[PDB]
């Protein structure tokens, strides 16, 4: 139920309230390699839902008081890459003034997310797989799913059918666990 090595890969302020800023941050896991250096996280599926949430709760309060934001949203990717190159794990929301985004608010805690399990290797290849390749499969503005399923199973040798770039959803976490 304790937090896991993480890393940012975004920050960036967000003024459009005045007096009230607020801080956006993505984070994914980390661990260290056999020659001490880290690197984004290889197979994440044995990390617990618990993990994944306390993950971005201890990222949001360190944050906070890091920038002295009023307001921090967290996000934990599945691991470095461009937008269809990774999914959420993970997300939080922190005002500690208890003021949400606005300041008329009344919540401390707030889009609290988090995947009932991290990935397996397998999951962020074929993931990583995905964002490397779609853009040569893109048909009227969209992908061709089947064709871009077809060509990683046939890179990978494994079935199409277990070829997707979201292969668990994110799903709320109880806020009882902020506390």
């Amino acid at each position: 139920s304790e937090a896991q090595f993480f890393a940012p890969t975004k920050e960036s302020p967000y003024e459009g309230i005045p007096g009230r800023l607020r801080y956006n941050v993505r984070i994914v896991l980390v661990e260290q390699d056999k020659q001490g250096n880290y690197i984004a996280r290889r197979d994440s599926s044995t990390v617990s839902k618990r993990q994944l949430a306390a993950t971005v709760i201890a990222a949001a309060r360190y944050y906070a008081q890091e920038k002295r934001a009023a307001v921090v949203s967290i996000t934990l990717d599945s691991q470095p890459g461009p937008a269809f190159g990774k999914t959420v794990l993970a997300t939080a929301t922190y005002a500690p003034d208890g003021k949400g985004v606005s300041g008329s608010d009344d919540w401390t805690w707030n889009t609290l997310q988090a995947t009932p399990r991290g990935l397996t290797a397998q999951e962020l290849k074929i993931q990583c797989l995905w964002g490397e390749m779609r853009g040569k499969f893109q048909v009227d503005g969209s992908t061709d799913e089947r064709r871009l399923k077809a060509a990683i199973a046939k890179k990978l040798k494994i079935p199409a059918e277990k070829v997707m770039l979201n292969p668990v959803f994110p799903e709320p976490f109880p806020q009882e666990w902020t506390r």
